């Protein structure tokens, strides 16, 4: 009745996003039929990858393929216990969050060099996050990895709010880029807060069911809604984008 | 005499392509001595990577490093048995099939955005294929992963047959691009057919020796012959390509 | 007193570079405050990633997350024994050595195609190196992987010394590119020599403490000093670089 409850929280939190990612793919495909080949069609292709990765990720977690048990180190609020870890999330972020950055980058028309470095910083953020969840030898190391990951995040954040906005202004998309940048910054901040507050971190919240739902809700906005806003603006502003 | 036979099928299927990939590298290097630095030399560099990855892949499988046993889930034609899985193949495809796409892309002179998205879809195809072979918890999940992988493949296929052909026409290479696109589409289709028909899939064919040979033969055409045709046309048409 | 000594060699060899990478990040950040946004700021962003990856790598090894024991195959100087392997190094190289190549590439203003192929060859070099250290089934295979890895290295080396220098000449940076290319070639050569001479290879040197220190010292020059020279020249030559 707490295990019954913890398991109902887990499975529902995964099944919903398998549904919602699936539906988003369908809708994004239907939307792409009335978009002119070119720079709009490039932004659309990049955008469609986002839920395709997300549904893969969630099939990963549902099947157990990318879920494991981790013994928490001495000093942890749950020291000496095996904790459920959805390390599949941290893994697939490393492919899905660069799809987001590619869409934005194409939208804001950035320098490929800036693009390559941001995406590199982003893959570093994701991988050191996974290192943090997997590290079992000491509490010191888990949070050192957390902090390195934050440093990467900052690199990604800086480029958005400076260079990429600058590129957006002279590409004619500064306004829509600024709507999306805000969503992205606000919502991406949710993830390290969830990690820290949740069971892998401080464990102020000890239900993995709850933390899993927290990530799932964040995915809904950061991926599917983000992607839907992008596509609606692009289909309405095709000339403002092409060439 | 069936184990003697299954093992002779396996080892020969791997050793041949170690030989053939090795020879292709030698020949491609010799061919590259009479190619002018520039766009031809870029296509050649990209093309040479193809067998270099392939020989690595096959050394992986021969040494056992990238081969494992997988228990098939309930409902599978071979439910409850350990099946030999050459998961090394699925792994290295994720680096070799983007080398192919890079060669084609350079040949057809595509938009880097289209390039980045195709390659991303391609890496998604390969990784979800591996997810499908590794999934053991249920039959449903194995084929859901198969289907997601097909969705990625379709993304890759669409870009070739539309955008990338369009780019080929105005880059002066539409004719050679169209020869290569056809080879690629026809032969890449062979891979999910082999998976489905073979032991990891439906198991209409239960010899892993046979399925391994089927992949090996597909590699011969999709990589080595593909790469040989590309290089012969490029060395004969260097002006039609440069700048 | 030999175990006491072997362990003091190991931990000091890792802790030093956690320190030094940490300090380099601080200094590189401080240096980047007086660099004009643009092509200089792109080179700086790429350069800063280098120690960020390196410190991650070393936190990986210190925590045990990326260290393992490997049984050496028959015919090895240490056949039948478990050897300490810092496979974390081989792993993270695959992300850090492309940051180096990106910096150089941005500095020399190369063709993205050459860039993509070099980086691909570089990731191949790193991954087949890891294959070599992990292979346990036979000595033949370990060195075949060593040799494939060398072939990749050669691809990377050729592009530097020909194409990328050519690009450097007409981008106005040939002189600084040539200083950096020399450092890179000389120092990157150190790594397969250390592997071969050390315990994973021939085992002319059987202390993993010693080989670990050898890699650590190579990182100091190939990453931190390399990166420091790059940044000092860029801050002094911003007009020679921009646009
Ligand atoms: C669709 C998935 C998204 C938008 C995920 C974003 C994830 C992050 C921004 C993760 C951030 C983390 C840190 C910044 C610190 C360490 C832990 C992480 C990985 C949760
Ligand atoms: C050199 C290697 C090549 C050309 C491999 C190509 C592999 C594919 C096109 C794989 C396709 C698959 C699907 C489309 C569905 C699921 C199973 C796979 C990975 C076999
Ligand atoms: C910062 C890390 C650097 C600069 C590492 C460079 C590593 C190499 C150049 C590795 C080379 C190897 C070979 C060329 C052969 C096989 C073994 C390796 C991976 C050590
Ligand atoms: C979000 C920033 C946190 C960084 C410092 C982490 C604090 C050290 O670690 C934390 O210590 C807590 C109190 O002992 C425990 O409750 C947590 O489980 C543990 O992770
Ligand atoms: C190629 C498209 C196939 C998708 C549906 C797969 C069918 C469900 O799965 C299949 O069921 C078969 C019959 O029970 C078994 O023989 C197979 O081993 C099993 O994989
Ligand atoms: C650096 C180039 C070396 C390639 C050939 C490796 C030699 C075969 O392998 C080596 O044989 C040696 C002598 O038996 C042993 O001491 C080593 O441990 C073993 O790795
Ligand atoms: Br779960
Ligand atoms: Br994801
Ligand atoms: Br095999
Ligand atoms: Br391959
Ligand atoms: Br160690
Ligand atoms: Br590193």
């Amino acid at each position: 009745a707490a295990a019954v409850r913890e398991n109902a929280l887990l499975s529902s939190s995964l099944w919903v996003n398998v549904a919602l990612a699936g539906i988003a793919i369908l809708v994004f495909v239907y939307m792409g039929r009335t978009i002119r080949p070119g720079r709009p069609r490039l932004i659309w292709g990049a955008t469609l990858m986002i839920p395709l990765v997300s549904i893969s990720s969630y099939l990963g977690l549902l099947s157990g393929l990318t879920v494991g048990m981790i013994e928490m180190p001495a000093g942890h609020a749950l020291a000496g216990e095996m904790v459920r870890s959805q390390w599949g999330r941290y893994l697939t972020w490393a492919l899905s969050t660069p799809m987001i950055l590619l869409a934005l980058g194409l939208l804001a028309d950035v320098d490929l060099g800036s693009l390559f470095t941001v995406i590199a910083a982003d893959i570093g953020m994701c991988v050191t996050g996974l290192a943090a969840a997997m590290t079992t030898s000491a509490l010191l190391f888990r949070w050192a990895f957390y902090a390195i990951s934050c440093a990467f995040f900052v690199v990604v954040l800086s480029a958005l709010v400076t260079d990429w906005a600058a590129s957006a202004s002279s590409a004619g998309t500064a306004e829509i880029f600024d709507t999306l940048r805000v969503l992205t910054v606000v919502l991406w901040l949710g993830y390290p807060i969830v990690w820290a507050v949740g069971v892998e971190g401080l464990a102020l919240v000890q239900s993995v069911g709850v933390t899993s739902w927290a990530y799932s809700v964040l995915d809904v906005f950061a991926k599917y809604v983000f992607a839907f806003i992008l596509l609606r603006w692009v289909a309405n502003n095709e000339r403002t984008v092409a060439v």
